């Protein structure tokens, strides 16, 4: 009975390599949220209005996803880094230089990015259930690659999962869903037809597609450089993980420790979707970290 | 411009719980051939008629694939340890209660299990390509999971991946049966055209899911009980194998010598469709092991 995004300002920008939809609403220190796999901006719809209250809230669909899409409408660039250039882009032509970023899932994958490529940029960062692919990577064993089987299937060469997951969009997109939600009713009736209606877009399944095809490769080549360069993210982090056993090594607090110097993090009792499933307890945490490096937004 | 299978009678035999397709010739000690997936017993027509020279060759189509079905149209056991039964009571029918077992691919799993379970019927196994699933799941790594993306996506619930793979069947059939010979020119248009018509029926597609499924979970466990239980393969034991590197601990003839005492093989220069692709490569090897244990065929 609340409405969606009330009082977001809704935008199409035009950037160097793509057109990008945006929401904005708020005054005050800039917030960019970018949401995840198969959704939209509209997964943020139970957070972003509390943090509009006190902070300048950006929210965008990836490149490909939604209503974003890239320019080269053949064989446009979907890794991390490129989506990572877009948000310098957007939140520059919005007047900002310098801005928290707060993802969840394959958005969390394009702000640690864009932390690691532009530490100028990046004032704190925030992961909603993600750690850097190189971990995910070295992690693969039996029990990941059938809980996580997608990984798999969405990053064969093309066309072979466009054509699969293409043959019917809806029931694929709402078994995922489902899946990702461990059956639990989180998702709005009208967030839902918004992603719905996106998935029924060929384009946006490939840009999809291509999302998992960079993760295996370029992104992982980029991670690894940093690895290997020593490099890590320079603002405060923090990491909100769902409720579960995580093997040695595995913790997502010890993995962003590796990271990064500035780590703090909580456990949250829910599913994957963080931001639908348990949007009071993340509003909680997200604000007093943000409370507590109001220094470093300035 | 040979024919398939000259001389070959075709059986539809009638066992406790399914409807088998056979197809028979020779005389001599017997042997029993077992194709893979996504195929049928066609896929040894290169190979069975020069065995037929020598031996009783019986070649059938797994429960489910090809022109075999199981009874139960509902609810049936794919299990290896199942199609292994199957085995028994084909052989059986025909008048034998020992006999010789080569198996590809997925044919070679069930054979396999046969000869665990069942070492008194099994007078000597030769597997193409496979080593036992425990091995298999051991080894699961990024490259492992990219590679072979249809062991997760296949083994994922009912009916997952019968919508996908149902929505084109023929592509997929065709884009698999490239992929795994590596685009080599190996399949007789008329196999073909069987392997096709197998692929179209949603049984067939479904009996295969169920394969998958099992690999993951009651195969696996089975092969655990008989290494716990320190049970090995009692005959004789060839593999053959794909000229590739396999990483330490993962070469077939090691992983063999680790359920078998008695263990011979040979690499060959072909792709994984080993009966379609190196049939003369494969025949030295068999007629060879074939003769060296004729005492254990008696």
């Amino acid at each position: 009975t609340d409405p969606l995004l009330p009082g977001f300002d809704y935008l199409t920008l035009h950037t160097s390599a793509a057109r990008l939809r945006v929401a904005v609403k708020g005054s005050g220190p800039p917030l960019l949220l970018l949401h995840g796999y198969p959704q939209t901006h509209l997964a943020w719809h139970r957070i972003a209005p509390r943090l509009a209250e006190d902070y300048s809230v950006v929210l965008a669909d990836l490149r490909g996803y939604g209503e974003s899409r890239a320019l080269d409408e053949e064989g446009a660039d979907y890794s991390k880094a490129a989506l990572a250039r877009d948000q310098l882009e957007t939140m520059g032509q919005l007047g900002f230089e310098r801005f928290a970023v707060i993802g969840h899932d394959r958005g969390a994958r394009v702000g640690y990015r864009l932390a690691l490529d532009h530490p100028q940029a990046v004032a704190a960062f925030v992961s909603l259930t993600v750690v850097p692919i190189l971990d995910n990577w070295a992690a693969v064993n039996k029990v990941f690659a059938l809980n996580a089987y997608h990984w798999f299937l969405l990053a064969q060469p093309y066309d072979l999962p466009e054509r699969l997951i293409g043959a019917d969009p809806e029931h694929f997109l709402d078994y995922t869903l489902r899946r990702m939600a461990q059956g639990r009713d989180i998702y709005h009736p009208q967030a839902l037809e918004s992603y719905r209606r996106a998935f029924r877009d060929p384009a946006v399944r490939h840009a999809m597609c291509e999302d998992y095809r960079a993760a295996v490769g370029v992104d992982a080549d980029a991670d690894q450089a940093d690895r290997d360069a020593g490099r890590r993210l320079q603002c405060p982090v923090q990491v909100l993980w769902q409720e579960r056993p995580y093997a040695a090594g595995q913790h997502p607090l010890e993995i962003w420790k590796t990271w990064a110097g500035q780590v703090e993090g909580a456990a949250i009792g829910a599913s994957h979707m963080l931001p639908e499933d348990a949007p009071d307890a993340v509003l909680e945490h997200l604000l007093g970290f943000l409370a507590s490096h109001r220094e470093a937004l300035r």
